[PDB]
């Protein structure tokens, strides 16, 4: 059930990068690799995005034992839930057992600029779009002929010809409890991402999870229950904090990372935030036990699948520091 | 630049074997392999539709030479032309000088099942959306910041964060000269299939092609001309004739190709063709000089880029006749 994974960056690493950095991930003794799925990045300036599921099969074909899904994906509006279900059966195919769909609501940034029409939609209707898409997904990998007539999406004779026995796990993202609810009744999956307060987790999110485990007569024991972990670790303690610079849009409010479109706006925004207001969102450390009892923490909190999140460009250096110094304190 | 490669057939093979197969075509000799894009294939009765994105990058991380491309993908209806430009300029990242974007105006077999809502858009409409969609993605490629306002399409300031130097090459598939013309004018590459006789190639296509190159005063010598060539070369003539059973549907009328959108009526309507009839469309042969000559027609008439497609479960078999009988005649 303990399972330690690295998070691969598309905002920040081009493509042979982000999949030779996941290669070296499995390397260096982590069970799972996790890309974000962006059309663009948070920043203009020394951003990236290369396309999520390029990154999955390649480094699906390059390692032997790494889960490997999108953190996350937003089936909903510039992809096509159907074609999502294709290229997830298939990678499936590929590399058996080794595959899972990581599912969001969305984030504008992604979505305008690829030519959503009009209004950024609200809330409910965003959630409303991904409970439909993963139902039609799932439909699709049971493969078997599909009418399905959504208020969002329709299908009508559709199969996936390639698909394997048990369909493809669905992981799902939420930031607050009413998507965590949903992650509880209906994902095989559920993630969250570190630092944001004690309550957050422990007064909102695992109650959710665990209600809506309930409401859809589960075990939550049953569901993988993943974390992004933001950790600056370095023995060099104000390496440690600066390497947060890049990652300064992700100190911004839930309200302006989901609705701003433009990463130069975002940019702007986030580039007026000194590095020890940024720093508040990281495990900043350079001892190794005060950075794996902060860590612990989450365990505690119910979180099982720990996915690390580096900040620095140096990520080589992140993952050897990862197996020698934190690895085999948090393995136990 | 005569080029010989291999047609991986999306329709006929699993995602595993599929992959494998392309991997034997370099172990063959030969310079590029090639994908055709489904969601659905010809056939519901043995039928299959790997997503073709993730066959390129596998195939890709498993192979050093090998031109790879596909032929061709629809880039108007299911998908979004802004998310098949970040796919591919991210394969062209991964694999620099490998990848080429094949395109087609699409057929209603991918597009009705998959959720496109109203009536199967006219030829004007279909060929309309694609110069469009080209236009879109080549500008995104430039990877300068995109306002787009199509007729079809909209981006509002988009980039593509990794783009390769020198773009990603855009080969256009025409069975008519309507098309040929564009490919003529804006194609990097211009595809066509074999076996719908002489006239096709020597009156329309070609001259329209060079037609188009000259509009847009561009060198027709320096567009890269590539033909699928169905040939079912077998030292047994049984197998010679029999192996294209499989490929009935591809003898049925282009109306009835671009038009049939379920895989149960599509193959209804092939299974209604003798054998005799499905060969027209086929070199077949069991004599290489004899099969070298056929295949060498095209040639004469100004094909340069030639992709081998053999009908037969046994793919492997063909590639070794291939590397042993045919290659050595075909290099000259
Ligand atoms: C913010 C909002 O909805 P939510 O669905 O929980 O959160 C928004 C999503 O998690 C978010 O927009 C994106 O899909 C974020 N998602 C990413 N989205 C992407 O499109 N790409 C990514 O790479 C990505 C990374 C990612 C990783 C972890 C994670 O938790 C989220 C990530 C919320 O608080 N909703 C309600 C209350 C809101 C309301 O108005 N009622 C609730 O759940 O209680
Ligand atoms: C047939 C029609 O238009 P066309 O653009 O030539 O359409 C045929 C297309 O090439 C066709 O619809 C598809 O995209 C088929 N296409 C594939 N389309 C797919 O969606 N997936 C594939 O895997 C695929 C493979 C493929 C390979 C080679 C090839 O040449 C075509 C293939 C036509 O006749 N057009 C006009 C005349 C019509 C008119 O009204 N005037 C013309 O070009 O002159």
């Amino acid at each position: 059930e303990l399972k330690l994974g690295y998070k691969a960056s598309a905002e920040q690493f081009a493509p042979r990068e982000l999949v030779e950095l996941a290669v070296a991930a499995e390397a260096h003794g982590m069970d799972s690799a996790t890309v974000s799925d962006h059309f663009q990045p948070w920043r203009h300036q020394g951003g990236h995005a290369p396309f999520s599921l390029s990154w999955m099969t390649a480094v699906g074909e390059r390692t032997n034992r790494l889960l490997l899904g999108t953190s996350v994906l937003t089936p909903t509006f510039r992809y096509n839930p159907a074609v999502i279900a294709q290229a997830f059966a298939t990678m499936g195919c590929l590399y058996p057992n080794r595959v899972f769909l990581g599912v969001g609501t969305g984030e504008a940034l992604n979505e305008i600029a690829t030519g959503y029409e009009g209004a950024w939609p609200e809330f409910k209707e965003r959630f409303a779009r991904l409970r439909e898409s993963v139902g039609l997904m799932r439909q699709l990998w049971s493969g078997d002929r599909v009418d399905f007539d959504g208020d969002y999406y329709r299908l009508k004779g559709a199969s996936i010809y390639d698909v394997p026995d048990g369909g493809v796990p669905v992981y799902i993202a939420a930031g607050g409890p009413a998507v965590a609810k949903y992650a509880g009744r209906a994902g095989d999956g559920f993630i969250c991402t570190s630092g944001k307060g004690e309550e957050l987790y422990t007064e909102k999110l695992m109650p959710a999870v665990r209600e809506g485990a309930a409401a859809a007569d589960r075990s939550v024991d049953g569901i993988d229950k993943m974390i992004e972990i933001k950790i600056s670790y370095d023995p060099d303690p104000e390496l440690a904090m600066n390497n947060t610079r890049f990652w300064a849009p992700l100190s911004l409010t839930a309200e302006q990372k989901h609705s701003i479109d433009d990463p130069i706006e975002m940019e702007k925004a986030a580039d007026a935030l000194p590095i020890e207001q940024i720093a508040k969102r990281w495990i900043v450390a350079s001892d190794p036990d005060e950075a794996v009892e902060k860590v612990g923490q989450y365990v505690t909190w119910g979180l099982n699948h720990l996915v690390f999140h580096a900040p620095g460009h140096d990520q080589r250096r992140f993952l050897e520091l990862f197996q020698s110094d934190l690895a085999p304190r948090l393995r136990r």
